[PDB]
């Protein structure tokens, strides 16, 4: 690990050498990793010198406080290292109130609750589909057979886009958030700039009904919006569908496949898989992204400079005890799932509602047809850690005696 030098400022005993990029305990599952930061010897809010040196605050309290002040908190660097938080310009997210707010509208109008709604038959129809598929199968690859295919597919129909273009535009996304030192974020984010300028600047022409062209043609500030903005804010749509629901479905899956009475449980009470599906939120989350310091200022005792980096982990709000007893154990009668898996603040994830729809679906489609399986014998799961963390391959297995078509 290449230790950055201690900033003067920062007091040796708030040192913790974290890396987010490849926590230490990651063999134990990446939720795990990243919860030894709420270990008993582990101050609230720590420094450390990896990825350039930057804040993280380790506790549900601090990182939704955090979100809520963007006046000290700004989101104009909200990706660590610093050379990634600069370049990204995404709209609405590389903004603090009250500029994105007419931004945050226009999302909201492609991917917010009302298109969910109308594209839930679709939702329902893909998932089905792909399941029936594999279902007599007896085994699959989850994260390409399925983890993959049914959001991308889906996010691709929302945005008018060919699934030809998936294979590329995911390889791009996934550099941005999980980094495998083949490019710079600045250079993954201008070739998937390069995708969208045509494509934005013909449906401008010749207007669709698609997301992209939605956005696009659309109104901010009484004003029509500009090639740029709306190229910045479809960069975002494309990462937000592309690498989030996609690993988030390895997760819940990977503990399905080894919860057989949890398995059961949703089987008998369908009812209670939205419940499930809030709980496995909380206890899989898996985004990390923060904000920068505006000024000099001191947050619970400690001097944060003006500059300042704070990784502010998404994923341990739900994890953090003080939230949540017996924070690691899944259980979907909780009476308060306490979590900030779709952020906190202003910058609330916008497509929290598609995402949810995707994964209650997903749990009740899935187990309906296979409703036992485990992973495949012998299978080392590995998990992978970033902006957005994920599962490496998930190798099923079943027997098709057990399934049942519908
Ligand atoms: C399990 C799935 C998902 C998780 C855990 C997730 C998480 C998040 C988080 C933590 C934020 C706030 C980041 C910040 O404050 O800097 C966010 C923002 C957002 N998410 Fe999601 N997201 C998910 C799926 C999606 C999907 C399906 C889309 C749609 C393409 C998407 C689009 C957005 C947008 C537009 C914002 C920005 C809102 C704003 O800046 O005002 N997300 N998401
Ligand atoms: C941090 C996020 C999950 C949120 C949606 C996709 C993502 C990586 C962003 O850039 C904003
Ligand atoms: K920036």
């Amino acid at each position: 690990a290449n230790l950055a030098p201690l900033p003067p400022h920062v007091p040796e005993h708030l040192v913790f050498d974290f890396d987010m990029y490849n926590p230490s305990n990651l063999s134990a599952g990446v939720q795990e990793a990243w919860a030894v930061l709420q270990e008993s010897n582990v101050p609230d809010l720590v420094w450390t010198r990896c990825n350039g040196g930057h804040w993280i605050a380790t506790r549900g309290q601090l990182i939704r406080e955090a979100y809520e002040d963007y006046r000290h908190f700004s989101s104009e660097c909200p990706f660590i290292p610093r050379e990634a938080g600069e370049a990204y310009d995404f709209i609405p997210t590389s903004m603090d109130p009250p500029e994105q707010r007419q931004f945050r509208a226009l999302a909201n109008q492609v991917v917010g609750m009302p298109v969910v709604d109308k594209l839930e038959n679709r939702i329902q129809e893909l998932a089905c589909s792909l399941i029936e598929s594999l279902r007599p199968q007896g085994q699959c690859n989850f994260t390409e057979d399925y983890a993959e295919p049914f959001p991308i597919r889906i996010f691709m129909l929302l945005a008018g886009l060919p699934e030809e273009d998936i294979p590329h535009l995911k390889y791009l996304t996934d550099q941005m958030t999980r980094p495998d030192g083949s490019m710079t974020f600045a250079e993954a984010k201008e070739a998937l700039y390069d995708y969208l300028i045509p494509i934005i600047e013909q449906r401008r022409q010749k207007p669709g009904t698609d997301a992209i062209s939605i956005v696009a043609n659309g109104q901010v500030n009484g004003r029509p919006i500009t090639s740029d903005e709306a190229k910045r804010m479809c960069g975002l749509l494309l990462v937000g569908g592309l690498d989030t629901v996609v690993n988030f479905l390895s997760f819940s899956m990977e503990f399905l496949a080894k919860s057989p009475e949890h398995r059961q449980e949703l089987i008998e009470r369908p009812e209670r898989i939205p419940a499930a599906c809030e709980e496995l939120l909380r206890r899989f989350s898996l985004v990390a992204d923060g904000r920068i310091l505006t000024s000099d200022y001191e947050f619970h005792g400690v001097q944060l400079k003006k500059g300042d980096q704070i990784l502010l982990p998404q994923m341990l709000s739900g994890l953090d005890e003080r939230e949540n007893a017996c924070p690691m154990h899944v259980d979907f009668s909780r009476q308060k799932v306490s979590h900030t898996t779709f952020g906190h603040g202003s910058h609330l994830c916008l497509g929290q509602h598609l995402a949810r729809r995707e994964i209650i679906v997903t749990l009740k489609e899935w187990l309906t047809r296979i409703p036992d399986f485990s992973i495949a014998p012998g299978a080392q799961i590995q998990h992978k850690s970033g902006i957005v963390s994920g599962v490496q391959a998930l190798p099923l297995v079943w027997d098709p005696a057990t399934t049942k078509a519908v």
